């Protein structure tokens, strides 16, 4: 167990990712408020306005952060890294931990940049998701070339702290992206429709909201502490000509299997793009 | 709080087991005060409650002696049966607890009223991650429970899940939406991980990312004051792989598909309760 | 606020836009018609008349409209807009703004025609649609290099009089070409279509068309004036069992949504590949 | 014009709220005239009604004495256990209007006429949008509405939105329509967001210009004698932006879904009646 809890993180972006990790590193207590600095040219945004209240440092100069941090975490949309490398490379040091969180990009791009103004940057790629904000995210990480011994180890325990956490080669993170990182955006879409069945049903909708949410919430946590395969649980779910194998049918005809399959595919494909975009 | 309160289970399936074992991790009951019932005393689930400490036997007037509170967690057809069984040795002493999906509260009063007169009945619906302590549940009072049976159950209910009072003409679709839902998630999270597969996933990694996502972003909406679409809106950046996903979702009207399923689950179960009635 | 009341206003293109801006800015009072004049090639048009009866003035040379003008929007089909450039660029003065309203033509190209004959052309784009004609518009701007430092607050001024302004980056307006610029055409669709469905159930067509459109106008109000998700206000106004979650329902069973985000899409690409062969 | 005249609302949910807030802001009651019941009113609800200057109780009654214009905002299974517990107190001055979905002067009429003959009632049919005072209301006078009753309700209604009169028999498709129709609207305004965010726009940004684009158009509409087609007509440029948009909603049936809209609202409001009879 590496002690990490003095050290400085900062944010380069202070949008929805830096908002959640910071959210999440603070309410596990794992880090103090005023060891985050977050920055992002507009200083009038929502996101920075929740970032204010919860203690973290603000500022638009992005090196004011680099000179802040130990681990500097790049926040910013997958266009907008390369600059961010062009503008801070310069102040980057050998204490510096760098860890991409944006989609797509490589480390390879990453270090490419940063080689430029000093060798041997530590960089790691991360994928992570907003329910890193109520301490339930899904993450992964990929060490880059210079990656010190522990500089892994720190970001895994780091990140650990805010929900599940495992190094991947860096080859699948794409499809990560497409799993874990867009995965909540269909579960809030689910939810929504859920809510929607129960309120044509006869339900008020605020109580529907909360059964399709709990329904969900406790489903994933018997899966993860399961050793049976989805497929069984759905089995010991569904009694002989019952409500629940109805319902399963309806599903199965309108191929609701296939539009996750596409999802997970689509948004993989577009991460891609963003990088050879950015590229 | 539940000391000297004996419970039991008329069944011993995938809800008793369920249910059970909820109960005594949350430490609300000790095992030895739960005992469950069914003919096949060499199923899998009494194989796991005999392991767990709970007291079984084939004989379901054992457990109605047993116990203060009685759990009905038989097939919706076999519920009839049980109560021509044990009928006749139903005390007042005793709370019967419904968890048949469609079995109505009249039906069961109506047989157990041939024996004794004012039976206390509660219908409820709640799903199998009370096995994880966060399952969903509802129920309903019947014509003779006391306004403290309703208390009771509830606080006991609340000790794994999520628990709520409902009349009970929402207990149909409560069923289509809480009690079937975890087949939902499970056939959606197979579907996902097959997804990261596709992707070049492990399937193991798969299984386990796709399900933390659903996890946390469950437990972002119960903790959120926010609208499930206001928070789908927060977390898909322009031009981003998440809206590019969401699309595709869209157009293969992945929303109506989830509507349809709560539907056709509660209506079923309306059938199921007509099929009680008649 | 600037001090404008004064200026002359011109458009190149004497058509819809330019008859729907002139109807807007004379209405609102912000301009004097006798301000604005507009140049087409054919004045035996519907819309030249109809510029005509407003008090416009009328001409078939556009270098007079440039003559005319303090401000000089573009309002001809983006093909054109190469060849009027070529044609007045000599004519443009340092007292001009040219406000290009075409979709999907870049301020790079308009500069780079405009600076061949003057330097530093001061040059403004934007996307409007045509209920500037009751000022009800929706209207993004973005300034160009050599906008002076009131251009674009005079022309958010001008253009705040008939609808919604805002100033965006440019690389936004294709995307609100396909949003609010086409946004009008989806919603008369929708109209038309709502009314055949209150036709169908036994309205009068004059009943339904106006219940139809009074029911659009007052939502989008609401939405507009309250702090809230149009999702939260789709929950809100639904009651479980009802005729409006039923109806919901076969919308998303049509996949209804999907389709507004394909046009969307659609109007946006096609903007986008109209500027690619322009290129 | 109201100088003296008092309303009541059974009902606060959301209907009752959008027209008690939409008459307060169109300044058309006397101060403290406005008075609405229900019996578990939210207290983010008392909290706004209070604010807003309106009087509040969990007893019906009180509101029926309160009130010269009464109107019924309950869910329509819950109509008839209103007038059981009010009809007794309806008076002569009374108008009672039913706001409910389904419910029809007839079965309002026999449950009320049980205790005093001719009570004068109206139904209407309006939607939320009354809030901004944008609402599309339209209503039908009772067998004992006195003519002048309809003509007080549409110039109350008037000052909200929209009001005309139509036969009782039209009700239930302007339902289909107008009643549910910001629901639609709200819909098609998430989904245009999307369709913003997709192509690249921040979702303020896109939702703002989706609905300034629906409330402009729908604007040109009703300030336009042209049909609905020909404004379409006037957007569209050959080979443009607009028309291939059109192309892909028409590949879909878009059109086909918006009618299915109607229809199925319809229907249903129907059936929230015929099961209630
Ligand atoms: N949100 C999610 O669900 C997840 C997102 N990610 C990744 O996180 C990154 C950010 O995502 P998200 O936070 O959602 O996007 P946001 O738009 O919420 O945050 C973007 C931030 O970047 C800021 N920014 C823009 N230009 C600069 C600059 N030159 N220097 C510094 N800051 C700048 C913006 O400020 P302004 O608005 O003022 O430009 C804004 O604060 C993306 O690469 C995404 O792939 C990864 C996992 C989960
Ligand atoms: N599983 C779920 O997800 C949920 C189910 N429910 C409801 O719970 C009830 C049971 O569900 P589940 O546990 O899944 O079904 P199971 O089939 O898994 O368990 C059924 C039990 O009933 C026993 N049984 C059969 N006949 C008798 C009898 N005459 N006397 C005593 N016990 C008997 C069976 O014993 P044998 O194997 O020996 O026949 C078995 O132990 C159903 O009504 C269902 O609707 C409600 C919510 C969630
Ligand atoms: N209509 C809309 O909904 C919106 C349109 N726009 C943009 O506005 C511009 C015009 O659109 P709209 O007004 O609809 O198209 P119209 O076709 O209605 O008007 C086009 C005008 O350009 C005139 N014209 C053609 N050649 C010349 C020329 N060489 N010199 C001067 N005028 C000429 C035409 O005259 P003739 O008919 O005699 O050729 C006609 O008067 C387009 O770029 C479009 O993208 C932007 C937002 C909304
Ligand atoms: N929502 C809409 O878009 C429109 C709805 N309508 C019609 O308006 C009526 C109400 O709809 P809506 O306002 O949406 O429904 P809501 O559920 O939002 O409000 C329902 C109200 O009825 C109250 N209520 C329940 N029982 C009683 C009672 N015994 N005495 C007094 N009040 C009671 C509830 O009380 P509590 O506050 O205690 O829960 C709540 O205030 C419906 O009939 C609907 O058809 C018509 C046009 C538009
Ligand atoms: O299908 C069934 O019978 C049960 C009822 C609720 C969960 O699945
Ligand atoms: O939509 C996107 O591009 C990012 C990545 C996954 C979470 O949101
Ligand atoms: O959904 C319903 O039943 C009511 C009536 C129309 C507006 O919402
Ligand atoms: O269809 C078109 O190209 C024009 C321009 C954008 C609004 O409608």
């Amino acid at each position: 167990n590496l002690y990490f809890q003095s050290m400085s993180v900062g944010f380069i972006g202070a949008g929805q990712l830096a908002f959640a990790l910071a959210k999440g590193f603070t309410a596990a207590g794992v880090l103090a408020a005023h060891k985050i600095m977050a920055s992002s040219p507009d200083m009038d945004l929502a996101t920075v306005s929740a970032l204010r209240k919860m203690g973290v440092k603000l500022t638009p100069h992005n090196k004011e952060t680099v000179q802040h941090s130990d681990v500097l975490f790049l926040a910013v949309k997958p266009h907008i890294i390369p600059f961010i490398l062009d503008e801070i490379g310069a102040d980057i040091e050998d204490r510096h931990i760098v860890v991409s969180c944006a989609a797509g990009v490589t480390i390879s791009s990453i270090e490419k940049k940063l080689s430029a103004f000093r060798p041997a940057p530590r960089v790691i790629r991360c994928m992570t998701n907003t329910p890193v904000v109520v301490r339930e995210g899904a993450t992964v990480y990929a060490t880059g070339t210079h990656a010190q011994v522990e500089d892994g180890r720190l970001m895994e325990q780091l990140l650990s702290s805010v929900g599940f956490c495992t190094e991947v080669e860096e080859d699948l993170i794409d499809a990560v992206t497409g799993l874990s990182g867009s995965g909540p955006a269909y579960a809030f879409t689910a939810l929504d429709a859920l809510a929607d069945g129960g309120v044509k049903m006869g339900l008020p909708r605020r109580l529907a909201v909360r059964l399709g949410a709990q329904a969900l919430l406790g489903a994933a946590k018997m899966l993860l502490h399961s050793e049976q395969h989805p497929g069984q649980l759905k089995d010991n779910v569904s009694s002989p000509g019952g409500a629940t194998i109805h319902a399963l049918h309806v599903l199965e005809s309108g191929g609701f299997r296939s539009l996750l399959i596409n999802a997970v595919e689509a948004s993989c494909i577009r991460t891609r793009e963003l990088q050879s975009m950015a590229d």
